[PDB]
């Protein structure tokens, strides 16, 4: 029968913009607690948003098919970045084929030379930028630079990187990104407001696609196995080749998806590990990595870093970079004793569910040894058919960075406490001006 309870609204135009914008973690716990329901509804500018904040009900968000809970309508703001006809904007079966092709480029089959590529690039960075015996750095910025540099070294052949270096790629992604209005997911009318300067999303994507076109022409001329080369062998079930427009789009998706999420996960991980109270965990990290050779390989990172993986997964559990995942409800869904109606946005919140007292007791505590106490409660990388395809690659990057950085340097946070999360950006990370750290090169 029953609609989920709606948190009381006192200003109709805005709904709960003020309280949700200011502090999503507090506000979502408040609704859940005061409405006495894991499943509840808020308003963003009048759009109903129904949140499935009971982890026992996660599968009611993650299992229904696309024609019932449809991501397309929520992510139409990405069309200028990924492209028309690409990903979400393609018919559902074709979307799935395209994403599957990109997932195959990021599985363990492709990783055998990634660890040394990552390591070589990290060391280049540290040698260029962490030069003296000690120095002060912004860690969130530097981790960001290492994430883009490493991913490019892994995924793009040398011919590509001669036309399109990591800094130039970074600039292209920044222009695509800065054009986006995250709230237009809930309030599409925001696209009608004037901008402070012209957007450059369409020009930046056109330039990327033109570079890739030119690289392809050249490769074809000289007579194969980077990301670009793999996507060029993609053939759909209808017997047609993935187009240049689509290949470009999957490449943007891949770089775009990782750039803030992996950076932030790296940064948080290092921020907890270096905090004085977490000395026991840093010691345990050293036990695990202190017997490694200078030149790490696939086995060391994939098989011999379980504790460091737990550090990374717990940093995501505590402070998930993506606070919510969303679907447009095309046909009503039953969730527990409620029915979520057609036209709602339905969402599952890693932020909310990771603070559930049953699933994660003392959830503001960073405890790499914890396990979820409700199965499937951790949803940092989603679940079901839309689960993260970049998750293995991302974890390979982060763990390689950690093993390399903490081998050569000690770190000290220049404030008393790990940063507050800054909930003001669409991908959520530690507050930037709080991420000053002092490195000290270890006696070798
Ligand atoms: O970051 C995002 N999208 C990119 C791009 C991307 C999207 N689909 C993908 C699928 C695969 C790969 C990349 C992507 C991405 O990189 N996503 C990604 C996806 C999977 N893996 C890695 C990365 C993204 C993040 C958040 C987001 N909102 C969050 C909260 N909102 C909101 C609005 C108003 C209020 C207030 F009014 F104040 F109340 C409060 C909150 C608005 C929406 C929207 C986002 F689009
Ligand atoms: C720590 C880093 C990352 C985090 C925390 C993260 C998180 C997530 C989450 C929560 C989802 C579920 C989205 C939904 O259900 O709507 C997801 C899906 C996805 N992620 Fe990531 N991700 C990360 C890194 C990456 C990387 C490096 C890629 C590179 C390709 C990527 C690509 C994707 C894609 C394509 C999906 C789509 C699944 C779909 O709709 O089929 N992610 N990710
Ligand atoms: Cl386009």
């Amino acid at each position: 029968p029953t609609d989920p309870p709606v948190y009381p609204v006192t200003v109709p135009f805005l709904g709960h913009i003020v309280q949700f914008g200011k502090n999503p973690l507090e506000f979502m716990q408040r609704c859940k607690r005061d409405l006495k329901s894991g499943v509840f509804t808020i308003s963003i500018g009048g759009q109903r948003v129904t949140i499935v904040g009971d982890p026992h009900e996660h599968s009611r968000f993650f299992s229904p098919r696309n024609e019932i809970l449809s991501p397309r309508e929520v992510y139409t703001i990405m069309t200028p970045v990924f492209g028309e006809g690409v990903a979400y904007a393609a018919p559902y079966p074709r979307m799935r084929e395209q994403l599957n092709f990109l997932a195959e480029e990021l599985t363990i089959a492709k990783f055998q030379n990634f660890v040394p590529a990552i390591q070589h690039e990290v060391r280049k960075f540290m040698a260029e930028n962490w030069k003296e015996d000690e120095g002060v750095i912004n860690l969130l910025e530097d981790c960001g630079a290492m994430i883009i540099n490493t991913a490019c070294q892994c995924l793009f052949g040398e011919d590509l990187r001669k036309r399109l270096n990591a800094r130039h790629f970074a600039q292209l992604l920044s222009k695509m990104e800065s054009s986006l209005i995250p709230a237009a997911v809930f309030m599409p009318w925001l696209l009608r407001l004037p901008l402070p300067q012209s957007a450059r999303c369409r020009e930046a994507r056109a330039e990327l696609q033109k570079i890739l076109g030119e690289i392809i022409v050249a490769r074809e001329k000289e007579e194969t196995s980077d990301l670009l080369g793999g996507l060029l062998k993609a053939v759909y079930r209808d017997g047609t080749r993935m187009s240049l427009h689509e290949v470009c789009g999957m490449i943007v998706a891949a770089m775009f998806a990782g750039q803030h999420t992996s950076t932030i996960t790296t940064s948080w991980s290092m921020l907890h590990l270096m905090h004085p109270k977490n000395k026991k965990w840093l010691d345990k990290l050293h036990k695990e990595i202190d017997e490694f050779p200078a030149q790490l390989n696939y086995d060391n990172v994939m098989d011999e870093m379980p504790f460091a993986e737990r550090c990374v997964r717990e940093s995501i559990r505590r402070d998930p970079p993506l606070l919510m995942v969303m679907r447009m409800v095309k046909a009503e869904v039953k969730v527990g004793s409620y029915v979520v109606p057609k036209g709602d946005i339905i969402a599952c919140s890693p932020l909310l569910s990771h603070h559930d007292e049953e699933a994660f007791p003392n959830p503001r505590l960073w405890d790499p040894e914890r396990d979820e106490k409700v199965d499937g409660a951790f949803i940092g990388f989603g679940a079901g058919v839309h689960k993260c395809i970049g998750q293995k690659f991302a974890l390979l990057q982060v763990k390689t960075i950690l093993a390399t950085a903490f081998r050569e340097y000690d770190f000290q946070l220049l404030r008393d406490e790990v940063p507050d999360p800054d909930y003001h950006t669409m991908v959520v990370g530690p507050t930037l001006n709080q991420c000053l750290v002092k490195y000290t090169r270890k006696k070798k």
